[PDB]
């Protein structure tokens, strides 16, 4: 019914990319000249309007560092449509290929493009609750964009959200960390040889991760202000941008590029 609507002549739905659950994820062409990503509902096994949920959002988020709502179809069969990104989601492009030429440079500018989507995020009084290098979109040039791609991920999650459902921007600032962890191992799950429960009694205890090898211990540091105890100590995404954009020149001057960062 809005100004976002397209006939189904102009999609022309070609590779797919995965069955998600209620539904298929599709790559394909708009208007025959613009490369697009295609979500589709298989109608009856979800409520219309929770599907369309999605999109009301994405109308409502936008910024250069955010997923790009391009158009969608509203009558069955339905089709959320948005901007196509070359190199799909950032875990797998960490530990594929790539990922053996990636230094420190391109990991933290990675991250501060992050951290400035989720700034925009903080400006809308907006709270993610699933923020991770799997909801992350990659394309070209290394552009990093925030996404939600619809998938207990207790690991990423701050103790207040994993415990007590207190969900907020400083749970999301507590993912950024563990997050920043994704990158400098290379996608390896955080807490190596840790099952779920363990994890969680454990850093209650007080327990946090190592610096990972060859990461500069200014990252490390910046990482644990993130798993401060109490939500309200993590650093604002406004600063922890700030930070990363700043990083070679303002902290690691010094800095020499390693085996592996
Ligand atoms: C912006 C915020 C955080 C507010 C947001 C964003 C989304 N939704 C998405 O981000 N959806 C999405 C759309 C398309 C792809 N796939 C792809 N998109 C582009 N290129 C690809 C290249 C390869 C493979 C895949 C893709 C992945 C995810 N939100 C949301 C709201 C309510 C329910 C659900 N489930 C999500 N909230």
């Amino acid at each position: 019914k809005d100004a976002w609507e397209i006939p189904r002549e102009s999609l022309r739905l070609e590779v797919k990319l995965g069955q998600g659950c209620f539904g298929e994820v599709w790559m394909g062409t708009w208007n025959g000249t613009t490369r697009v990503a295609i979500k589709t509902l298989k109608p009856g096994t979800m409520s219309p309007e929770a599907f369309l949920q999605e999109a009301q959002v994405m109308k409502k988020l936008r910024h250069e560092k955010l997923v790009q709502l391009y158009a969608v179809v509203s009558e069955e069969p339905i089709y959320i449509v948005t901007e196509y990104m070359s190199k799909g989601c950032l875990l797998d492009f960490l530990k594929g290929e790539m990922g053996k030429y990636l230094r420190l440079p391109q990991l933290v500018d990675m991250a501060a493009q992050i951290a400035s989507g989720m700034a925009y995020v903080e400006r809308m009084n907006y709270v993610h609750r699933d923020l991770r290098a799997a909801n992350i979109l990659v394309g070209e040039n290394l552009v990093c964009k925030v996404a939600d791609f619809g998938l207990f991920p207790i690991k990423w999650t701050a103790p207040e959200a994993a415990l007590y459902g207190r969900f907020t921007i400083k749970s999301d600032v507590w993912s950024f960390g563990i997050l920043l962890t994704e990158l400098t191992t290379k996608g390896r799950v955080p807490y190596p040889g840790m099952v779920n429960r363990e994890v969680l009694d454990q850093v209650e205890r007080g327990y946090r991760m190592p610096c990972p090898p060859e990461c500069p211990e200014s990252l490390h540091d910046l990482m644990c202000q993130c798993w401060r105890k109490d939500p309200e100590e993590r650093p604002t995404f406004e600063y922890l941008q700030a930070f990363l954009e700043d990083y070679f020149t303002s902290t690691e001057p010094q800095y020499q590029p390693g085996e592996n960062l």
